[PDB]
C-alpha cells in the first residue's frame, strides 16, 4: 500500500493527536489495503525544527506544525502569532475561512508545500511559578516560546526574557529553571505535565495556538487521482471533527489540572486583561511590513 506517515510533537489525547488517529482510522476503512497511515506522536519520529526537513525529503508525508513555526518559509503566517489579534476561536475560524485565509494555505507553494487545512487547538494561557496578574509581574522572568520572532517580541514587550525551545524540551526547561514560565493551551499544559512545574496559570487567552496541516506537493499531486480525492475529502471530515471538539478537550484538561492539585488558576478581570493588551499590542507595528498592513486589517475585520 501507499504509506502515509503522519508525524507530530504532541501527546495522543490532544486535538492534533486525536485528529491524526482519526485520519488513520477513516483512511484505512475507506481505502482498504491501498493506503496505510502510520502516526508518530510525541516527536517519536521527528521533533521540532526537524519535521520540515523530513517532509521535503519525503521521510514523512503529513505534518501539522503550529502556525507560529513557519517564519523561515513564509512571512505571512506570523499574523496568527500577533497577541490579542483574535478575541476568540470564532474570529480565528472566520479569518481562516475567508478568501485571504484560504490563500495562506498556498503561502508555501514555492517551497513545495501544500496546505490541506487549519486545525484548532485553543487560546494560550500564561504560566509561571509566580502569579501573573499584571504585565509588571512578568518582568525579569524567562519564558519559553515557540520558534517565532513575534512571540519573542511579545515577551520583550513586558521585559521578560524569551527563549526559543522545541516543544519536547519545555517540561525539562521549566523543571531545571532554564525557563521559568511559558504559554500554552490547557491541553499542552496537562498532557506534558507542565502544571507539575508551574504553580500559577493565568487564564489570559492572549494568543492562538492553531495548526496548518501540510503535505509535500510532489508526493500529494503524484498520488493516483482517485486516491487523492478520497484522502482530501477524508482530511476535510477530520478537520471538522478536530475543530468542533478542540475547545471541549481544552476545557477537560483545565479541569484535570484543577483535579491534579498542583497549581492555582488565576482569572483576570476584563480590566487586567486590557492591561496586557495595551503592553503587547505595540508588537504588531514591528511586523506589519513583513505580514502586510492590509492583511492585518482583514484579520481585525474577522472580529
Ligand atoms: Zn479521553
Ligand atoms: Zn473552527
Ligand atoms: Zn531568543
Ligand atoms: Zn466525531
Ligand atoms: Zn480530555
Amino acid at each position: 500500500p501507499i504509506v502515509i506517515k503522519f508525524s507530530h510533537v504532541v501527546a495522543e489525547h490532544t486535538p492534533k493527536g486525536q485528529g491524526a488517529l482519526l485520519f488513520k482510522k477513516l483512511v484505512e476503512e475507506r481505502l482498504p489495503g491501498k493506503v496505510k497511515v502510520e502516526v508518530y506522536p510525541n516527536s517519536s519520529l521527528f521533533g521540532d525544527g526537524k519535521e520540515m526537513e523530513a517532509l521535503l525529503l519525503g521521510d514523512v508525508q503529513i505534518i501539522a506544525p503550529s502556525l507560529a513555526k513557519f517564519e523561515q518559509y513564509t512571512k505571512k503566517l506570523q499574523i496568527f502569532d500577533l497577541p490579542f489579534l483574535f478575541d476568540n476561536i470564532q474570529a480565528v475560524d472566520r479569518f481562516q475561512q475567508s478568501p485571504q485565509g484560504k490563500e495562506l494555505l498556498t503561502s508555501m507553494q514555492d517551497k513545495g508545500i501544500t496546505g490541506l487545512g487549519y486545525w484548532h487547538n485553543g487560546m494560550k494561557q500564561l504560566s509561571a511559578n509566580k502569579p501573573l496578574r499584571e504585565p509588571k509581574d512578568a518582568r525579569g522572568l524567562k519564558f519559553r516560546v515557540q520558534a517565532s520572532k513575534v512571540l519573542e517580541e511579545q515577551f520583550k514587550a513586558v521585559r521578560a526574557n524569551p527563549r526559543k525551545m522545541s516543544f519536547a524540551e519545555v517540561y525539562q526547561g521549566l523543571q531545571t529553571g532554564v525557563v521559568n514560565g511559558t504559554e500554552n493551551p490547557w491541553s499542552n499544559i496537562y498532557s506534558q505535565k507542565m502544571h507539575e512545574v508551574q504553580k500559577y496559570i493565568t487564564e489570559s487567552d492572549h494568543g492562538v495556538l492553531d495548526y496548518m496541516v501540510i503535505t509535500n506537493t510532489k508526493f500529494w499531486n503524484g498520488l493516483p487521482e482517485d486516491v487523492r480525492g478520497v484522502l482530501a475529502k477524508t482530511m476535510d471530515e477530520v478537520t471538522v471533527e478536530v475543530n468542533k471538539q478542540a475547545e471541549a478537550l481544552n476545557q477537560g484538561d483545565k479541569q484535570r489540572i484543577v483535579e491534579a492539585k498542583t497549581s492555582e488558576i488565576i482569572e483576570l478581570t476584563p480590566e487586567q486583561r486590557a492591561e496586557w493588551r495595551k503592553a503587547m499590542q505595540p508588537v504588531w507595528k514591528k511586523f506589519e511590513g513583513e505580514i502586510g498592513a492590509d492583511l492585518i486589517k482583514a484579520a481585525e475585520a474577522a472580529n
